[PDB]
């Protein structure tokens, strides 16, 4: 399991200021001349945005003031110039082998297809819960892979699930056995099963898609998040 070590973990700065954030990781995410490290913006109240995937390449309609470098086990993300709007925690995320993991984000202070979770709520624990994530204005088939990452309280972002466009399904094993994905191409949804909840299982479930391309396992498209609660 590769962990990733963000630094800072929060910072200060003024407009038009250079911001500079360090990620590394326990373990190289390079694989044949391309090092798969993600980069993501979250805004409170909305899910994870993509920014950057492979270490260096920008996601479309992300400005050329954000930029990312390294390889190996040693990446960063620039931001040349901070602007208002770029207040907001930042998260690394690597894709080179499951389970695909994040970092616990740096919070930066300062000075068409859609889906939709349902499914969640107060759940007493050893109960058991039903995710469905519907996709509209895009179908379920031309998806590359489907899947399902939770957000606990005030923490860091975790990979739980995927299921891929041939049916192959794949489990972090953080929760493998209690848990079980699916799809139902009759009504472009896919699900989360949850069995057996502990109080860990707490959390904002996103589903999220999967890329066609540069190692699949980055995620351009979140659903707006299912907050599930186990407690008495």
């Amino acid at each position: 399991d590769i962990q990733l070590t963000q630094s800072p973990s929060s910072l200060s700065a003024s407009v038009g200021d250079r911001v500079t954030i360090t990620c590394r990781a326990s373990q190289s995410v390079d694989y044949d001349g391309d090092s798969y490290m993600n980069w993501y913006q979250q805004k409170p109240g909305k899910a994870p945005k993509l920014l950057i995937y492979a270490a260096s390449y920008l996601e479309s309609g992300v400005p050329s003031r954000f930029s990312g470098s390294g390889s190996g086990t040693d990446f960063t993300l620039t931001i040349s110039s901070l602007q208002p709007e770029d207040f907001a925690t930042y998260y690394c995320q690597q894709s080179h082998e499951d389970p695909y993991t994040f970092g616990c984000g740096t919070k930066v202070e300062i000075k068409e297809v859609q889906l939709v979770e349902s499914g969640g709520g107060l759940v007493q624990p050893g109960g058991s819960l039903r995710l469905s994530c519907a996709v509209s204005g895009y179908s379920i088939t031309s998806g590359y892979s489907w899947n399902w990452i939770r957000q606990a309280p005030g923490k860091c972002l975790e990979w739980v699930a995927s299921i891929t466009y041939d049916g192959s399904t794949n489990y972090n094993p953080s929760v493998k056995g209690r848990i079980t994905i699916s799809r139902d191409d009759s009504k472009n949804t896919f699900y989360l099963q949850m069995n057996s909840l502990r109080a860990e299982d707490t959390a904002v479930y996103y589903c999220a898609r999967g890329s066609h391309y540069f190692g699949h396992w980055h995620f351009a498209v979140w659903g707006q998040g299912t907050l599930v609660t186990v407690s008495s």
